[PDB]
């Protein structure tokens, strides 16, 4: 099943005729990512580089663009709808509802078994050199090859009551290891907390590559603190996940990840990490900073393994796609738990996924007999002082008749309906997200404030009821005679499919 | 010559294919604007309604959709190419350009000719009754048949020495009177309030429809006060404008316009006006307020007149197109004038053109020696306390990477290099633009403040230049790679015309 397993997965895109395989020999210093970047910007199939250069003993091919966007609006997100068992043809509110779906329901705990595919080859200390794979340079100026930007690295707490997949980047420091991103308020980085704090080891661990698609996807997804992403897997897919023992640790892996590193993330080790074109469209040259220390000390893959790599940047690809509204979806629960009115949420493509537009039951908010400026404060406070506010530096409020999901209807209702200052609330004690450009390379604290709720409600729509009609064919027409115009829409002259 | 003849013009958007001769009966009431709407929702041909419904003495078709935008990208501004004598493939500059070239030559004033087409019929006091002509109800809310959408107000400073050409909206009130809005600062205001104070008659007017496509334009640009659009249009076109005088006044209209009324604005007289489906895509029901009136005392009109008719609201039509982009123009060489090194102006219609990109020349602005917080309150203190800013409530300003004719890269731009608060700087002590949802039926004053502007340049842009590439594929890849990846692309099996 597609969902449960990458490569069922890669087959999946192929009938779906989303994906071009490559068999000529491609480099993977650059051609391979700038492939990839241009199906992102163009929407375009997924490609598989079946003949990567330097490949060595089965290590490894790429799929590119694993979350990215198909050119029909029709299957505009069938590529994440093959992560999740959904149709090709699904909504966004679809997609979110299905990651949202195991919040309201008893985890299923994965299942151990004795072995499986990602055990088909194995490389130790003497056999592997991680300079010598062919790991891609994504973009120019990276200051590292990134082998890791669509695995999930494992981690668990010293208590063994949490275990932790989330996404986060890591590139090639030497033959044996990595380094990485890790960051507050990431549950890689509370972990690792937890470690340095008991002091007495380094932290297993493992990264694991072509993991079944639904583990990707709530690898992306900020869930909550203590919550183990694979039993939350489980329930949101009602299946048990197989997952098999490391050889070198105690963790366990899916049976059927592509490719598995295992080994230590430094308590105490750093190295030079980044720079990287990041999911905001930008590289900053040069910019290279002590990032987080990983020890490989044993690889083992599938045979013919296959690598997933997002080529990220400017629209549109993994980081728009998944973090934006998966953050959005777990925002959107988070104002529903802390009783706002709140019935929908996502991250407009157009904003770079920094902004949310938060839709709003108005009938609701009405009995709440309250103002702007107070309903503003109070979301903000629950968003922007949780974990899932964190990429997320400007709230939009929108009323019922606004499609959250519809990019052009949010920007219509921001540029409109929400006064520049007045309607408007700051937070500048708040955690910012510093890889925004704005942010770390801007003119104030990197990793504080630059947030702000933007109340694009209008004032009636706290009181009395939404006092406009829309100037647009559907709202200031009456039905009879839009449909007429629509019957002879061609009749009389003019331009007139779904798919396509 | 169709930018000196609106017939002509016509008969260019016929011989384009950018025009759908309805030949069949059609309501004015509703159905005329409702196609139109559609029109210009989905950027198809323009309307010409050759078989109104109650057209009474050949009074009158109607033409929608004037300056609306073509479905292809290579011909999007044809339309407004149209109305200037450029070429249909012509770039938002290139139409920006010639709207400006006229500031910087000596006018060419008008030539009076005895007579021409719009004087082929004429009906008096006795013989026209607004209230049974064809008039159009645009939206199924409008407090009004609104007449006057794309016709243009003639009306003279009492010391003969200022003829003002422009747009302003106007609907029936009876069988012989309009109201309209007549607002500060437009020049339909100074100049009433000219007669106000003169105290001793009512204005002399005349309201021409069918005008030539290059006044047309030029009546919808915030040129200068005092400046005679008459003589910038002369100059624009390299041709003298031919008028001929009215009957019952002295003012002088363009010899070919379709429709012409002569009367009085009056200086004392209020009546009902509005609600009306505005450009910012609202109508408020109900909402209705005393506007300017104006009586008229004669018609004169060509064979066949023609009545163009902005069907407005929702993207895209003439109040985007060109009262955005117009004061965007404007805009542009008020900064260079106040040395400001601004390169270009534009609108985004993502922002319902209620805000303008500014592109800097950052090299300009880096022997400056200035900061964002200086450089922002100077394009602000320029912009917005001076007559062409008055519509717009954001000014973004961008570096030399940007093109501001895309609204893509202005919203990447905006979003990922304006930290909110701290990059702006708020005006509240500005006339403010009330048709503005947000202004006018918002939280605060409706005629004062709520503007912004928001400083997209980083850092280093002030000071030693941009500092990073853009994760693109364009900027992340060197070119050979670049033109290897194009050059093979459909060989590897993607999908890849400019007309479509
Ligand atoms: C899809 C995706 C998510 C990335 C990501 C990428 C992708 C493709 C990359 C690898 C291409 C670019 C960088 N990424 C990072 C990242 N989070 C982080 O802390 N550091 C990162 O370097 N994220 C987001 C992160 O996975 C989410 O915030 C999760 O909620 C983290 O899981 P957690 O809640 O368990 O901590
Ligand atoms: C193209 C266009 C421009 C309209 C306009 C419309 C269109 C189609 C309508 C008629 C459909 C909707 C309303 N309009 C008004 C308007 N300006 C104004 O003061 N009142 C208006 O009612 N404008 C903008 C106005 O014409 C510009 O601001 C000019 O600069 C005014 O000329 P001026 O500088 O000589 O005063
Ligand atoms: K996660
Ligand atoms: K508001
Ligand atoms: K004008
Ligand atoms: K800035
Ligand atoms: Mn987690
Ligand atoms: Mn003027």
């Amino acid at each position: 099943p597609a969902h449960l397993c990458f490569r069922s997965f890669v087959e999946a895109l192929k009938v779906d005729n989303d994906l071009v395989e490559i068999n000529t020999p491609i480099d993977p210093n650059l051609e391979a990512a700038a492939i990839t970047r241009r199906v992102c910007e163009t929407n375009d199939k997924a490609p598989l580089f079946n003949n990567l250069i330097g490949m060595k003993n089965g290590l490894f091919r790429i799929l590119g663009a694993p979350g990215s966007l198909r050119k029909s609006s029709a299957d505009r997100y069938g590529r994440l709808a093959r992560h999740l068992a959904l149709p090709p043809t699904a909504s966004m509110r679809e997609i979110l509802d299905k990651m949202l779906s195991a919040s309201d329901m008893p985890p299923i705990p994965p299942t151990i078994v004795p072995t499986g595919p990602c055990k088909e080859n194995s490389l130790d200390d003497s056999e592997f050199d991680l300079t010598e794979l062919p790991v891609p340079l994504i973009h120019k100026s990276d200051g590292g090859k990134y082998i890791q930007t669509y695995g999930m690295h494992i981690v668990q707490s010293p208590d063994g009551t949490w275990t932790n997949w989330s996404i986060a980047r890591a590139m090639v420091h030497d033959k044996n290891h990595l380094t990485g991103l890790v960051i507050p308020p990431q549950h890689i980085w509370q972990i690792h907390q937890m470690w340095k704090k008991e002091g007495r080891s380094d932290v297993p661990w493992a990264l694991a590559f072509g993991v079944p698609p639904a583990a990707i996807m709530a690898s992306s997804m900020p869930i909550p603190d203590g919550v183990t992403e694979a039993g939350y897997v489980g329930a949101m897919t009602g299946s048990s996940l197989e997952l098999v023992k490391c050889d070198t640790n105690d963790l366990y892996v899916p049976a059927t990840c592509e490719i598995v590193l295992e080994g230590t993330l430094s308590i105490s080790e750093t190295g030079p990490e980044g720079p990287f074109g990041e999911m905001h469209g930008y590289i900053f040259p040069g910019d290279t900073h002590l990032g987080a220390k990983y020890k490989v000390n044993r690889i083992t893959y599938r045979n013919n393994a296959i690598m997933p790599m997002s080529s990220c940047g400017r629209l549109t690809d993994e980081t728009h796609t998944m973090i934006g509204s998966l953050a959005a979806a777990e925002i959107r629960k988070l104002c529903q738990q802390n009783d706002l009115p709140i019935t929908d949420a996502f991250a407009p493509f157009e904003s770079q996924v920094t902004w949310v537009a938060l839709r709003v039951d108005t009938e609701k908010l009405r009995a709440m007999k309250t103002t702007s400026e107070g309903f503003r404060k109070r979301v903000g406070d629950v968003v922007f002082n949780h974990k899932a506010g964190y990429t997320i530096h400007r709230l939009v409020l929108v009323g019922d008749d606004i499609d959250v999901y519809e990019g052009k209807d949010v920007l219509w209702a921001f540029s409109t309906r929400c006064r520049p200052g007045m309607d408007e609330t700051l937070f500048e004690d708040v955690r910012g997200f510093p890889l925004i450009p704005y942010m770390g390379h801007g003119n104030g604290p990197a990793h504080r404030g630059g947030k702000v709720v933007s109340d694009a409600l209008m004032p009636t729509e706290y009181t009395t009821g939404r006092n406009w009609e829309a100037a647009d064919f559907n709202q200031s027409y009456p039905e009879d005679l839009k449909q007429k115009v629509l019957d002879n829409w061609t009749k009389m002259g003019f331009s007139n499919h779904h798919h396509h």
